[PDB]
């Protein structure tokens, strides 16, 4: 007589598939507003990237929340909840392939 038992298992490792995308400046800024919330505004992103897909990635992988909004001064932009400037910079570099030199980060 005998019995079956698990010998080992595979981890999370896999090969890379990233590639360089074309230059164009992006601005990631922090907001201060009368509702007391801190928000991250994303501006200048290439129109070939769907803003609704940016929302979907930042809600799925980063666990944030956000919307597309038209500001009186800053124009049509994505708002994300909190100070996510480094996180959104990393998304544009990692998932879109945009080179780091294109991304401006601004405080408040």
């Amino acid at each position: 007589m005998s019995i079956e038992n698990l010998k080992s298992f595979d981890p999370f490792a896999d090969t890379g598939d990233d590639e360089t995308a074309t230059s164009n400046y992006i601005h990631i800024r922090i907001q201060q507003r009368n509702g007391r919330k801190t928000l991250t505004t994303v501006q200048g992103v290439p129109e070939e990237y769907d803003l609704k897909r940016i929302l979907k990635v930042l809600k799925k992988d980063f666990a944030c929340n956000g919307n597309i909004v038209k500001d009186p001064e800053m124009g049509e932009i994505i708002q994300l909840q909190g100070d996510q400037r480094a996180k959104v910079c990393e998304f544009m570099i990692s998932q879109l392939g945009l080179q780091k030199k294109n991304i401006k980060i601004h405080g408040f």
